[PDB]
């Protein structure tokens, strides 16, 4: 018959047992069944967002069928899944695959009315097989639907039903349409407890319950993609994959030891000055060490709420995962790190640490980001600097955060170059700036520079970021935001924190910034302002300290030129008179370091003077800054 | 908000008793009043009542339609565009669930031309997209907030009852909006500022929710009486709402609180009592 | 058979030497075998902007698997590319674009579950076959999926990603998004070493190491 050549059987594989359980739909399944038994339109088709559960509801169909804990009008149905590919395929004449599609009809109006069929994605049936001479399976399926003499259940996905059954307005009302919901955190914990059964089995690990429950939550929390259970059964089966591969050969901590020794190893035979025998020779110790502790304890066997953490933290890049030692010992220090590169601010750098903080340490808003700090002060003394060492510690990269520079955004019209544009319009298929990037990379640190230059509203699109973060595209996509950190630095009280820094505490400098604040943004904007911060100019032993960071790197631009430079305090100190206004902040010290050592010393290199390999010493002249070669 | 839950309340209650008029959507609502004083959290337990989650809702930010042209992202892209075959974000996401909550988030931000689409849509419950098909809006409730008399509201709700407040800030509505739109509104409830009371209310809300993020993170805490105070008497101004409440618990507890849980310092299991010092807020292990 | 003609043997390959040294890239690796050892969607894809080296992630692993360096489970294991070239080449009549690519899914499905199946412009794949309403690759590989019987690494650019791939969102909930991180200037040194050993073996000449050091920190400062 065509039935064995064209559908493959769901009850025969249900009643070998090749089904996965199904758990919950109750609702679902008995409509499907109140619909299926029908006398005109038995034909349901299952409407809901992929990964929700349609094809699912299908299988718990055939396995309630096979267990007989139906109605006794079903018990005894067969339920034949037609895959229309194998309609398709071997139709080269003409009029074969009518023929194929025929015997099909004329096969199941043998069968007595006996036999559920099954199209899933019932959108690969609008026109299929259609030719110059088409009858595209969509036409001849419409009178055995409309009559009820076909028992078909489709199960397609919304867009793919708006996009390809509502172009065709008979076979769209030939179906009714059961809506299968996403299952909430709860349900999606019991599919996972008879799933939980069936992927113990097959990977040979023992998931543990509390693994499960933080992968339903976690997975509902962290992810904006995908959708329930899907999302939920990929971090199950993605972490016991992890637990089996770590139960193979070794650990994880080893695999990285180990590729990192042979990885060195060539990497020193290459080079066959190093600074890299000392690192190879510390990776050798390290792995020694780990080896020893692995021969010590013998390890992980269970999937526990850590590796559902893992294995999150890196699917996004969220950093959801129990902190380890040496990232802890890191984070404990973080104004320590913080002032190697901001030197002075102590306020800024106590707020943004302690949102950090409260990031790690799990007890952040989750309906909000992680902060949104407004960094007030004036020019030039650290603001756009603290962002910069915020990237540079947590992302290890200077330029690694999103920068949306509010001095292009002059014109209302440049609101829409971080939104995308409508349906309709010019760029609508490329989407937002920053909703784009933040849709690559969900956390991540989002600086506002200039924020005063911007007009004043468009910081209406960040009255919805900062409250909710969520921020809605041209497309329709909403994106989460609710990881990033949000950073607006601004200059508003420019003269009022050069005037009175003096003879006043914090709080009422604050409190008299954020009056001049208030007669600029809106009294919707500076609420959802987590923590305005107030900076403060800069004395003179800031820019001595300053100094000192602006000459190391100087060291470091001219060691890949090849050249060394000493120089003397007595030098240090007249930078420090001649980079010294209050007004201006911390550029007046650079480029009085750029006049008056870059200018002389590229004169002299470019000179044919200054030979390499001899200690260049940077001291003093009568006024000037003499460069010897000594 | 006592007026704003009564009114949200009877039209849920005319609808389930068949008394709603199938001609208009079930209630278009307008929520005026300053910031941070529960609008959107109206919305948002309205949502979390009829349908048992938060954002179960079609939120629309309106504050990203501020030009004459974000009609088409709500509609629909016209005949012979670029995203035809996707219809709009408002009118699809209706014409699955008919019955839903819509939220359209700060209104007053937008360009009136969304302005005019919600004319069509608060009077007649219809709204004919790109394509070229109506929407059936008569089963949604439509809720708006906006915050336009936010001085008269923040400055005269003492000494004035709620009727003359609501005359008074719907002639400030009336200077902002055209009389059509403000003429198809099934009620615009007008809120308050909040006082003491409601401000250690909400201080033991959140928390609760405080304790709840704790607990599933595996730790504890009692709280002192005198610190709630501390934290009810450090968040009160009348200017921001709610809000300050929530960022001075959050410095006070929940920077030095995870502070001392970064520094390997609070062991799992015991009680962390948050008790008072002279006047900082200590967490302490016994 | 149909393996032979519209499939392209990677471990063929590498084991007669004939791919790049693959240097690096050990924690994507190391995620695209957690996601091909699955039971259910055991398919990764590498996403990330163009040049960062994601065919050479699928040739490091095939290497991989040929000298023996990674597990148990994938010791034997052949890495097959699909040609979403030579499917179409020859298939104008109805339906032989379908015969082709189910008599691919029978010789594969067929392989006991041995062959790591792998496509290079996944967004090729989205769209292959769709001829006038007819079956593309994506609705019928759709449902071979998300079952695991098909081990399809995809690698597609970023960029290509959100336009064709996300555009049909089923095939978008049955790949798993494996990042692939640009790598750093120290990265990028390493990976000049072994492919200094490379080039110098075709051009006939040499290569100093400060040009390679040189070559990254330049390329990385002024080709932008
Ligand atoms: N109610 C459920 N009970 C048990 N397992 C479920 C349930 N819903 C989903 N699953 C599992 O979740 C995974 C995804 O569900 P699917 O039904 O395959 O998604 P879908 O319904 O096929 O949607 P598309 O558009 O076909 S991808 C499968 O592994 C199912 O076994
Ligand atoms: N605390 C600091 N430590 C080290 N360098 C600093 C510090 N403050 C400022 N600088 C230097 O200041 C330069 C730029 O300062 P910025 O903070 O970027 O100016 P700004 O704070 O952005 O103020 P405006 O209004 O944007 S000019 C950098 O090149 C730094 O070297
Ligand atoms: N009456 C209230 N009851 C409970 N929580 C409240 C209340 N008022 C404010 N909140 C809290 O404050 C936030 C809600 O403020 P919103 O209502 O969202 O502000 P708003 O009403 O939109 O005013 P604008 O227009 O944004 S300034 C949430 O975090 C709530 O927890
Ligand atoms: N880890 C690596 N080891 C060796 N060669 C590498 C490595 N990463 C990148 N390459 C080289 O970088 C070049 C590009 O690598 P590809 O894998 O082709 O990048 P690609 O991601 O395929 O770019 P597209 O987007 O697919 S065109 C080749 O010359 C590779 O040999």
């Amino acid at each position: 018959q065509a039935l064995k050549k064209y559908t493959i059987d769901l009850t025969e594989r249900a009643e070998q047992g090749k089904l996965d359980p199904v758990i919950g739909r109750d609702e679902e399944i008995r409509r499907t069944i109140q619909v299926l038994q029908r006398r005109t339109k038995n034909n349901p088709v299952l409407i809901g967002e992929p990964g929700v559960g349609k094809t699912a509801i299908v299988e718990g169909l055939a396995q309630r069928i096979i267990n007989g804990e139906v109605p006794e009008g079903l018990k005894g149905r067969r339920v034949l899944a037609l895959d229309m590919g194998a309609l398709v395929a071997g139709a080269k004449y003409r009029g074969e695959f009518e023929e194929r599609l025929k015997g099909v009809l004329n096969d199941l109006a043998k069968q007595e009315g006996n036999v559920i069929l099954f199209i899933d994605a019932l959108h690969t049936m609008v026109g299929a097989g259609k030719a110059d001479g088409a009858m595209d399976a969509g036409n001849m399926l419409k009178p055995a639907l409309a009559r009820g003499e076909l028992h078909c259940v489709g199960a397609t996905t919304l867009d793919e039903y708006r996009q390809y059954i509502e172009k065709d307005a008979a076979l769209e009302r030939r179906f009714q349409k059961v809506f299968v919901a996403e299952p909430s955190v709860e349900d999606t914990i019991a599919i996972l407890r008879g799933l939980k059964e069936r992927y113990e089995l097959h990977h040979h690990v023992q998931i543990t319950d509390p693994a499960i429950v933080a992968a339903a939550t976690l997975s509902h929390r962290y992810i904006a993609d995908r959708q329930l259970p899907d999302k939920a059964i990929d971090l199950i089966d993605e972490a016991a994959s992890s637990i089996r591969m770590q139960i193979d050969s070794k650990p994880e901590e080893l695999d990285r030891l180990d590729r990192r020794i042979i990885q060195l190893k060539l990497e020193q035979q290459a080079l066959m000055l190093d600074m890299l025998n000392e690192e190879l020779s510390d990776k050798e110790r390290q792995y020694s060490e780990l080896e020893e502790e692995w021969k010590a304890e013998k390890l992980r066997n269970k999937v526990t709420d850590a590796e559902i953490a893992e294995v999150l933290a890196r699917w996004t890049g969220i950093p959801v995962s129990r902190m380890m030692e040496s990232e802890r010992e890191k984070l404990l220090r973080m104004e320590q790190e913080l002032h190697h590169r901001v030197i002075g601010q102590n306020e800024a750098v106590d707020a943004v640490s302690n949102a950090i903080r409260r990031s790690r340490a799990g007890l952040a808003d989750p309906n909000r980001p992680i902060g949104s700090f407004l960094f007030l002060g004036p020019t030039g003394v650290g603001k756009t600097e603290l962002c910069k060492a915020l990237a540079n510690f947590m992302f290890d990269s200077d330029e690694a955060m999103v920068r949306i520079d509010m001095s292009e955004f002059m014109e209302k019209h440049s609101v829409s170059r971080l939104v995308g544009a409508p349906p309709g319009y010019v760029g609508y298929e490329e989407g937002g700036y920053l909703t784009e990037a933040v849709r690559r990379r969900p956390y991540s640190v989002i600086l506002l520079d200039a924020v005063e230059k911007a007009h004043p509203d468009v910081f209406n699109i960040l009255l919805q970021v900062l409250d909710d973060g969520r921020l809605t595209d041209g497309q329709g996509r909403t994106v989460d935001f609710r990881n990033t950190v949000v950073i607006m630095t601004s200059n508003l009280g420019s003269d009022l924190i050069q005037e009175r820094f003096g003879e006043l505490d914090y709080a009422h400098m604050k409190e008299l910034v954020l009056g001049v604040v208030s007669h600029n943004f809106r009294p919707e904007f500076i609420n959802r302002i987590d923590e305005v911060v107030v900076f403060h100019p800069l004395g003179e032993q800031h820019i001595a300290s300053i100094a000192q960071i602006q000459l190391k790197r100087l060291y470091k631009r001219l060691e890949e030129r090849g050249y060394e430079i000493h120089i003397s305090d007595e030098a240090l100190k007249l930078l420090s008179e001649n980079g010294y206004d209050p007004v201006y902040g911390a550029r007046p010290l650079k480029r009085a370091i750029q006049q008056q050592i870059e200018n002389p010393l590229a004169q002299q290199i470019l000179s044919g003077e200054l030979v390499p390999g001899k200690v260049i010493r940077l001291e003093v002249n009568e006024d000037r800054i003499v460069a010897v070669q000594h």
